[PDB]
């Protein structure tokens, strides 16, 4: 997961130092920006879900404390 | 359309000796996206680890 982000940064960094991505209205440039946005959305979704998992587990843990 | 307004504005700025104004703006956007992407990924990983711990703690309560 962090490996995927790492790769994304690697590809991005190549593109920036590489030529042909200097024109932000070039389709390749706009889709590069679009990919990053979508990556952030998916990652933000996953973060939200795992926050729920953690929250449910905290509830299960606190449920034991009361049983004793 | 907005695309033509920017193209016109681009041309008039090249004439005045100014580089494409969209490029700097685009770079800043990417800067913020990268930062958010990494920050959110760190938090994700951190919570993901907290779940593992809690999972063990829950496994111990059972047995």
């Amino acid at each position: 997961m962090a490996i995927d982000v790492d790769r994304t940064l690697a590809v991005l960094r190549r593109k920036l130092e590489a030529l042909g991505y200097s024109d932000p209205l070039e389709p390749a440039s706009l889709q590069l920006v679009q990919k990053l946005v979508e990556d952030l959305v998916h990652t933000t979704d996953s973060y939200t879900a795992v926050k729920q998992q953690c929250a449910k587990q905290a509830q299960e843990i606190a449920a034991f404390d009361t049983r004793l």
